[PDB]
């Protein structure tokens, strides 16, 4: 490997390996992780043309025959384990997205779920060998995130017994379900239910799309796909238009709500709706970070340019004090999110031992949390990764990099699972009421339990550290409340003081988070075993606080909660700790167990080994399939 | 147009045409522009299917094809004004980038100023009927930042009388050199010049690298495109590799320096002026669409009762785009200050007074990092204010995004401009320190409140920066003085280095912009701006409270009364966000943006995009019978 990788190697203080247990979950996990990656690594059926070299149609083309394949590898090979199935996906697709995404993770999922016996025989069953392959089709071109302004309609005809799905308007076309586009015959549709003169709301339907064998769209069906986008070349996100189009009785999914064939309308939390509340977004947010920290650490360690001091020849680039704290702030930043995903994991095996026993109570601060920490860690990343792209230089530039993918890639997961401002606007509902129950005698518990400290420390521990930022979390929340309540007290009617005080809530959610973060990384070190290991999390778990109080001074001052001088000693402190992990820098990074085909980068390669890399790379590209390219001889010459 | 559009025009308490006015700098600058971006858009020759429906060869393709007839219409037209050159090089392109760039902007430029009567005479005319195509090439895969550590050769041969230009190993093969990828026949080539067993630096060369007539990439020649990037699509970015390759010593551009046969040696701020500007045209564009789209798309609720109302109404909405669209303004502000500056200074130059110099490449160093940062940023904003339908590139914001953001890394790495200016800003504090009085911008280093006026605001950013700078001051003597080396304590300072660059810069663009308001005519113009400026200057010091709480500029209570008058600035600003907008006067071709367009009609013209969209060509997809069935 390129000697300067090597000697990066060398220095680091702690074995790389017990980290990577620590990442999985446990030795075995990796092992079985690994095992399963190998399965994909060694598979010529996965292998293909650089996802960059090839067009949009071709991306496609690839993608949907790779999933395919994935899912008869699957099938032969026994993976069932919801993980096995997860680590199997990310080897075959890379990180990259796929055709089938909504197919396997809502459509058979909805199925198996609400399904009766015959839906299931002729919607799940024959989807074992794709005879059958649908999508969930939701959000449509006027309405994304309110739903109850949803127009498509279901309308019940007792003559014939079969509903009659209709897009009324432009505005009312389904519009981004992927798969929808080219992929699916089958799409579970979402409309509001119509029969006997009245809307019972939204209720889904099994409605087929595409004729079998041949896919030529069933008539009444206009479906399509919606363009090319910022990322996501491979995916056919699509549009979906029904024309009165009309399907038996019998494919309405009635396990909760129902519809006699007279067309009279009739009418709890189980392990089964739960496993639809489950969110991975954290995960992919700390690892989406993770590859670009990865791919900017390697490279700044191997490239050398300018210098420092006129004696010396070029340094590696990760030698710069800004280069350091451009990447070890998003590298601790990196492992916060792992810890708090696992968090979030132990967290989801908790409650439902507690639903077991009867205990709905943690279930409010379930789901403020789940929307917080989604907004919070997908934001976050989001910039992370560009701030590891143009710490590349020009080169991160270039899709040698891997790292304009990667955040093309992730970015929309800022609008999955709910716009992250309307999400964090979720979580301060959940704030405010909390507060109000405090306010009436109530004394709360859980990670918002620091309210029953308002109304309204040690800089250099760890505990001190995290009470900073439980009481800048208590402030904001104060402050947000105050405010409201202001408005309120103005006469003013609960929904226009709610807006006017919006930018201060969604502040008050963005400190409760971020306190949680802090917390939950502190919780983790005392449960290191190995002392190293310990220790250089720990540095990573001090910068990341360090860090957050400097980025937000104004907070931490304005609340009284540290002062002026100790804003002074923080900004001191992460200077001094940017030095303390250099040396760890790439073991720290080599520890996420990327393989380079994962990364999809040159610059990130494990060996070092970039300019040789590069110039393959470049000269392997389509522009240069010929010397001269035809625009010259009708243009130019 | 859209009803929704046309009452948000209807609130405007100004006429847009005043500032596209001011934006212009002057009545007859707009008319005059208008007319160029008129002769465009009703020109067959410029009309081709959206650049995003193309492949990467295909966009290429048109963007040559573009660029040809462009410089052929030009001289045709008689467009010669390098600033009508501008504009009329914008319409065509519709705001991409084009592979003739360098060839326009560095290959004839240099030539023309540098050449002699014999290489302006095989050189700069046949670039004429494009029958040359030349490039520059500085940067190589090792080297971009840091420029005496290239490794290009160019070892003068005595017997043969011509330069050997030689790539010895894989890092100094040349990179990125637009138009190097399959454009240009020739190449100025930028070596360490070596003759008589001396190395005596970096030198130009002109090196013919394709054959004239077959485009044949010439012996000892190895030239290609460098790959696919995160956007510059049209554009051939490509690689040099000279092996041990000659030409005529003549080719050398020895205009400062020469080398006879006897083989003896002997005897930047304008565009970064301009990237400023790229960055206020930029982030113009993002704001324009995402606003409009903002007054377009209805969802969610305030009230129970009422209907959804337009996102725009939102206060979050506003707090993403109102702050994004004073920076807008006050980086147009910022850059014509600049252009103003340089002007102003060449002048000096000229009569031998050099005293400002230092300043105008510090200052344009620092401007040029910070506008292009921020506005890096703000266009993200934009893109994801509008919701996921901004992620497809039916909101042309992601072309936008990718096509302005490499100003960040060339034309001077924005950390290491930043650096250039904190160097500045130390020698200006050792001045004062020696006891002497500066000028410029930066006089207030010599003396080393309200919140509710302009003034106070202004004031606030000076003390702002005035702290930062004595921090970083104070820090790097801390570090001399315990590690008792300069380049160590420069390092360990860089990064309070950096911020103070930043804190000087932004107390720049908030004093340009607030001493522009009296210079405006029109009433309800000056208005207008004038909360921009207030919006733009209370924006700043809520996002960097702490600066200012720390250097105790200001107060807690302060603070809180800043983060109330921004909210009641996005109040007051509501009403012209839209006019606002139109005020930039870009086209639709221009913006390319289904949903910023003009007339607001989003939805209809959406769904056209979508049916003409390539993976709509057949019903089916051929993926479908070999693979999923
Ligand atoms: C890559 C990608 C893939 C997708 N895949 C799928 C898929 O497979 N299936 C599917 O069903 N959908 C999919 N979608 C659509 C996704 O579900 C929607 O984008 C999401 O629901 C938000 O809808 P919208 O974009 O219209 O947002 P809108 O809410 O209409 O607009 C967003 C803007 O309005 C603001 N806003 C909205 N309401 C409020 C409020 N009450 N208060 C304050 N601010 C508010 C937001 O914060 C934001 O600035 C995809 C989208 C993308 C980009
Ligand atoms: C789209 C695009 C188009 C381009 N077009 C052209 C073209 O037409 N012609 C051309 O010649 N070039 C071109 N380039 C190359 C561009 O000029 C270089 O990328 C730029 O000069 C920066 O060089 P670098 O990428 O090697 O930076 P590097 O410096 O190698 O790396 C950047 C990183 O190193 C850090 N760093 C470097 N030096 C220092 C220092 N002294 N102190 C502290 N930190 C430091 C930076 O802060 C940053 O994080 C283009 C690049 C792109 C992306």
């Amino acid at each position: 490997m390129n000697p300067d990788l090597r000697k990066e190697r060398a220095s680091a203080t702690f074995n790389p390996e017990l980290i990577t247990h620590i990442l999985d979950g446990s030795p075995e996990n990796t092992r079985r992780r690994r095992e399963i990656e190998n399965l994909i690594l060694n598979d010529p059926d996965f292998q293909h043309e650089d996802y960059n070299f090839l067009t949009r149609s071709q991306r496609y083309e690839v993608a949907v025959k790779k999933s395919a394949t994935m899912v008869k590898k699957m099938r032969e090979y026994g993976i069932s384990d919801p993980e096995e199935i997860m680590w199997f996906k990310n080897s075959v697709h890379r990180g990259h997205p796929e055709p089938l995404d909504l197919h396997l993770g809502m459509f058979l999922p909805t199925l198996l779920h609400q399904a009766t016996a015959e839906q299931q025989e002729r919607f799940f069953m024959p989807a074992w060998n794709l005879e059958i392959t649908g999508t969930y089709a939701q959000t449509e071109m006027g309405h994304g995130t309110h739903l109850r302004g949803l127009e498509t309609t279901a309308t019940y005809d007792p003559k014939t017994q079969e509903f009659i799905l209709n897009s009324p308007t432009v505005t009312s076309i389904k519009w981004w379900p992927g798969g929808l586009g080219k992929t699916s015959n089958h799409a579970i549709v979402l409309a509001q239910l119509i029969t006997q003169g009245e809307c019972y709301g939204l209720h889904a339907f099994v409605v087929p799309i595409r004729e079998i064998g041949t896919h030529k769209p069933l008539p009444g069906i206009t479906v399509g796909d919606i363009g090319p986008k910022f990322g996501y070349e491979e995916m056919d996100n699509g549009y979906l238009k029904m024309d009165n189009y009309r399907i038996p009785r019998e494919n309405m999914l009635m396990k909760y709500a129902q519809v006699k064939p007279d067309g009279t309308y009739v009418k709890k939390l189980t392990y089964g709706t739960m496993v639809f509340v489950r969110s991975f977004l954290v995960g992919n947010a700390a690892q989406s970070l993770s590859k670009a920290c990865t791919i900017a650490i390697r490279y700044s360690a191997v490239r050398r340019q300018s210098e420092i001091k006129q004696s010396e020849p070029e340094p590696q680039i990760l030698d710069f004090q800004t280069q350091q704290y451009k990447l070890f702030p998003l590298l601790a930043t990196a492992y916060a999110f792992h810890f708090v995903g696992r968090y979030m994991k132990e967290t989801y095996l908790r409650i439902n031992e507690s639903i077991g026993q009867g205990d709905l109570s943690e279930l409010p601060e379930l789901h403020a949390l789940t929307a917080g920490l989604k907004a919070f860690t997908t934001w976050t990343a989001n910039a992370g990764i560009e701030e590891c792209r143009m710490a590349c230089g020009g080169h991160g530039y270039s899709h040698s990099s891997g790292i304009p993918n990667i955040y093309v890639t992730f970015t929309p997961a800022c609008t999955f699972e709910g716009e992250n401002t309307v999400m964090m606007l979720q979580t301060a509902r959940f704030l405010m009421k909390i507060y109000d129950q405090v306010r009436s005698g109530k004394l709360v518990g859980g990670m918002v339990s620091y309210l029953n400290d308002l109304p309204s420390v040690d800089i250099n521990s760890l505990e001190g550290l995290t009470e900073a930022y439980k009481l800048r979390a208590a402030r904001l929340v104060e402050i947000a409340a105050k405010n409201l309540q202001t408005h309120v007290s103005h006469r003013k009617s609960k929904e226009v003081a709610w807006n006017l005080t919006s930018v201060d809530l969604v502040r008050a959610s963005e400190a409760h988070c971020h306190y949680v973060v802090v917390k939950v990384f502190s919780d983790k070190l005392p449960k290191i075993q190995d002392k190293a290991v310990q220790a250089v999390l720990r540095n990573l778990c001090l910068l990341y606080s360090l860090y957050g109080i400097s980025q937000k001074g104004g907070d931490f001052l304005e609340g009284s909660i540290i002062t002026g001088a100790q804003l002074s000693q923080v900004n001191a402190r992460i200077l001094e700790l940017l030095t303390l992990i250099r040396p760890n820098a790439v073991a720290l990074v080599d520890a996420f167990d990327f393989k380079d085909m994962t990364l999809g980068s040159v610059l990130g390669r494990y060996d070092g080994n970039v300019y040789e890399n590069l110039f393959e790379w470049a000269k392997k590209s389509p522009l240069n399939k010929t010397e001269v390219h035809e625009s010259y001889h009708k243009h130019l010459k």
